[PDB]
């Protein structure tokens, strides 16, 4: 049987969730360790909005998504899916939840974990 690839995590008691490319979130699938393979979504009670994120993670080269230790939802009066992300090298990025894969996508130095991870 066919099934959903893993494209991101949901912080929610102390606990990242597996995030499904179909914002499938697994709240019983949760783990107690930061996945660096994949982003996780910090602070979110509208699934819907989570269900949002990770389907730009689903578009966006997985690389570039797994290039982040967790994101943070800090939305805006001007970007109400506003949300902040942390590169895994140590650095702060912004993006929102409707061009985020345009957002990370024209990071040069995160698409670069494509030009490096040859396959």
């Amino acid at each position: 049987g066919s099934e959903w690839r893993r494209i991101a995590y949901v912080y929610d008691r102390q606990t990242f969730f597996p995030l499904l490319e179909n914002g499938r979130l697994l709240k019983q699938e949760g783990t107690k360790t930061a996945p660096s393979d994949a982003p996780v979504l910090v602070g979110w009670k509208d699934g819907d909005a989570i269900a949002e994120m990770t389907g730009q993670l689903a578009e966006l080269p997985a690389a570039v998504l797994g290039a982040m230790s967790e994101i943070h939802y800090k939305p805006t009066r001007e970007y109400e899916d506003r949300v902040i992300v942390y590169m895994n090298d140590g650095y702060e990025v912004s993006a929102t939840i409707r061009q985020f894969a345009d957002k990370l996508s024209h990071y040069p130095a995160i698409a670069a974990a494509l030009d490096r991870n040859v396959k």
